[PDB]
């Protein structure tokens, strides 16, 4: 009965109990007989995703790994994408495989390539949309029905980029939604954290097996506070993030020194029509190709005076990165090529600065 | 040169960098490049200096220290030897992912010698142990475990603390702490610590922590622990002075049958404890001649001691596990605080007269 | 010269010295010195920030709004000085005359020779006062300083130093921090009075030191300062019309509001506080307030949650007076909760 | 119960929160003064054995909030000329600028405090031990003089000694104040002040001086840190003193030092007064090197453990040379005394 800002600001409040609207910080570890702060944040994110239960962990990787250590075992099979955000790619290709888990990598945008990758022992289909680093879109509802043909399969979606402001995968059939709260949900570049939302049945097992026993990735109470506090402005931050991005996209698309732009809002974008039906907005992550390749990325980034060179995203400050010179410096040509880092690719996370100043720093920087 | 107090206070200082003795709290999730966590790092160096290992790693819980390590050094097929009495992970979690586990009485040197398989990748130890404060010989066990070129010895040093016991000086490969207890000292942080040689540490950081657990300690929690470490030596002193005065009062007491404490010569592994440990701890278990209700009643009339399951806090904690494996139904576990010993004893003395 | 969001987010940052955009929290009391040959780096960033937003020379942080005004007042006054402000000090040899600061002539005719401080607050039933016109007046005495509590308006609507005011003070406790969890005060003015207020008022007279943690919190709050104020006012504009269809509504954006023209002239926006007067008595207000789901019953202003107050149940005040602090919620849910409660 | 148990447990709300650790009420807005800070106010007040405690955001915040409450233009203050730095500035240039009379005497001489009383003398303000040479004064006898005048409150700055050593309220003092920034927090990471006094006096200090005249509010996080720091308050002071006592012996005999000011040295002016007020003689040491100015510089610039800083009462040993910096004082920290002595010796060499 209540809107997104309202939900984020008030869901889970304990004002009738403490007399404060602001949740006290229970910086404690010894409860007495004869964590409250984290719970509020868990009830909040659940409300925002419209699921039954939330779980907080100390990082995005803590939220994913705790979930996968709970619902997997040796002998299980996992279907995911050839390109995921790293760290979860290392967990998939190197970590689970040392412990008897089969992992098939496919193009999740191809619906049938997902269908025929599936086996009796498939326990997890794990998806990302939008996804690094060309913002691949992927039809979550189409994929969830092509995976529940197997009555034992869970669909897990990393909803970090879209946030519950643009996408609620649990409404499109998904079973488990995971967030890197480090990005947009906290929003303030000062917290590593992760969140999970799923049914109460599943959530209780991820908390009491995967979190308590398999990772121990507890979120600190002060960090739980920082995220509750961050959420008070979640809605207007995403509004300004997305409003700034759209203008920056047009700037980059009509720029002579720029060859291509990757952005789910463009109609030239691959999964454009898919992106339009499941996303209320087209996101604040923009990627684009540079004409002058490697040395054009270096020179562009080395002249920007307002944008900050970093490999996080979702901060109130605008962050820019050039995977080839930085993140993927010690890689091969074909390691980077497919998929999908090229020599000119630049990643931008649009912050909340006044868009005129972001573009002015972009403009002078492109020359 | 430096004493334990000097080491815990100054090891890893960056006072040359910030012009401050107190380490700034780098509450950040984004580092920026010149071209195309220091708070936690200070704490990682601190625990390493105290245990006299190469390298420290911090995690958001004790279980995040232990799990991060085991996901690093194990794979499907490996075998683990550990003690009978973290248990869910050993007994249910690893076995679900193709690791084999043998539980033995690490008390008996030859049960360990005989549980050794060739694919034994980890001997995982803990001393003193729960809840009867079982002692276990770390040096003897490392020689046993190391006749396999591939076996790592991992010791949970949470109870002993590097004030009383440095397992790496006795041949151990890896030390883990639930920093939640004595190292932080203040009942207000969940956190874990690992100390090992540089190459094992790098692998635990960049495989176990980064990809397998993601148990990142919050910078603010790191700061609290650094601050807790400023009083680590005097706290362990007062913990252990208190605890010894209290042990006597409980041994020579009418309604207490037995008192589990490594400092008593009647305690099973007292001679091992005495060579291993610079002191005998601040955990006291004991049994009341009343069993249950001894027991469930004594704990109800306590007015200073608090009813909790954690340990190593500034306040004295107590619990009665009966409210099948070591838990004799008259057993009571005391975690001795920093209070004045008169007041703890008087409180205990009072609540003992109520039965 | 960048936009309000860019300077709120980026002004005063030491991002190339720490390798992070987030300022390290210097939870410290004692600095070491390199060789044998009163301020905090985190706090210092905050002071630089509010100074850049007010387009002033220097900022000072204090552990409360009252710490901010009392620190400056104990600097710039002595026994025998005189103060004029709008309808404590007197126990220590300063005389205070209270005038209606919206009567230009009533202020000008109250200027004594020993008048050292004129202290204004606009908005305040949201009374407006002409800050430029009142400053020319006070400035007829060379040793008179004008001090404006710019808390209600913000540097997003009002920059008093650009209208000839000498000192801006804020209870950052309200809009600037935004999130209801910090008591703090701020002061912006010229460098040399700033150094006087710090080294005398703050150092010896009050000791009202802002904690570095609270300073970090406020810097964080300022990261969304521009978009919070946008959203606040927009919600206020929609709720103000709704409330105005209760006999009367006090809001500087209604042209039927007394200082509407001074307001339009000085304030780039009309603010996010609303007062209105309920037709029913002392017991129709308390009945409304004892009956809202969303709005919360509290005496403060500028949070993310919408707050409301019936100053009667909780001279100036009537039995039908209600103060509304419009939060950041979705507008329809706010309006719905006002509505359901009015019935 | 004992001083450790009190500092750990006084003011507990374990019955209501289900935790031994006080949650951090990081709030400004209450629905229908702070619960974390309150727990700390009851803690200090139990430690000093007064009725009520107040917390301010600074030692100066504690002091000025007290003075701005109990004084008025026309009143008179008797205080010492050797006073803590910023208390001096306030007393000398601040009160006098708002109608207050201050006479600076030597509070060692009971005859010249008696002879500085006036009918309108509202406050006698004392400091024992006192900078920069650990001066001692008789709290009983001075409170007996001041109280012959029926409107005179005696205010004592109990920072150095702390309630581990000196409880002025039991010696007849009316108000005790603290820079909790030092020993009480203990950890060199908080700026805070504390007042302990009678309830009626405290309510006025709270609701006049704090609420209206200074607004020197302690943040709730800073309040949490101090409650935490107090969890070990007893054992830090015990170790502070044992270290400093041994450094005292060492410093008293080193050929390159003239005199060693410390209250436990029976050679010290005021020794027998300290022996009756003080349960222990403190952890500040000062001394004079025969090399004078260039000896101080060259000592402090060869210390590798002792840190060169202004403050005192931290877990780290702090050192400062009053001729090189503020215009030799030693704050003994919690290190092993052997390490501290050896760092002093290798630096005394030079």
């Amino acid at each position: 009965k209540s809107g997104l800002g309202t939900t984020a600001i008030h869901a889970g409040t304990l004002k009738n109990l403490y007399g404060t609207l602001a949740m006290p910080i229970y910086q404690t570890s010894t409860f007495i007989f004869d964590n409250p702060t984290t719970t509020v944040l868990e009830n909040k994110i659940a409300a925002l995703e419209e699921g039954e239960a939330g779980i907080a962990m100390s990082s995005g990787m803590g939220a994913i790994s705790s979930t996968l250590w709970t619902v997997l075992k040796a002998g299980d099979h996992v279907v995911t994408d050839k390109t995921l955000y790293g760290c979860t790619f290392a967990l998939m290709n190197h970590g689970l495989t040392r412990f008897g888990v089969e992992v098939t990598f496919v193009d999740t945008s191809n619906l049938e390539e997902v269908k025929n990758a599936m086996k009796k022992n498939t326990r997890v289909v794990y998806l990302e949309t939008p996804a690094n680093p060309n913002l691949k879109i992927v039809d979550l509802e189409a994929l969830s029905k092509i995976a529940h043909t197997n009555p034992n399969t869970l669909v897990i979606v990393d909803n970090t980029f879209a946030t519950p402001y643009m996408q609620k995968p649990l409404k499109l059939g998904v079973d488990i939604v995971v967030h890197s709260a480090t990005k947009y949900l906290n929003g303030h570049g000062d917290v590593i954290a992760g969140l999970v939302v799923t049914r109460q049945e599943l959530a209780d097992q991820i908390r009491f097996v995967g979190l308590k026993d398999m990772t121990g990735a507890v979120l600190g109470p002060q960090e739980a506070y920082y995220i509750i506090r961050g959420l008070k402005t979640f809605e207007i931050r995403m509004e300004r993030h997305c409003k700034n991005a759209r203008t920056i996209v047009d700037f980059l698309n009509k720029h002579p020194k720029v060859e291509k732009v990757y952005y789910p809002g463009l109609e030239t974008h691959p999964g454009y029509e898919i992106a339009k039906k499941q996303m209320k907005d087209f996101g604040a992550m923009i990627s684009f190709e540079l004409k002058g390749g490697f040395e054009a990325g270096k020179t562009l980034l080395n002249n920007l005076k307002l944008c900050s060179l970093a490999v996080s995203l979702g901060d109130t400050e605008t962050l820019i990165q050039h995977p080839a010179s930085m993140t993927h410096s010690p890689y091969t040509k074909e390691e980077r090529e497919v998929a999908g880092i090229t020599d000119g690719l630049v990643r931008l996370s649009v912050g909340l600065e006044n868009v005129e100043d972001i573009i002015a720093d972009l403009e002078q920087g492109l020359e």
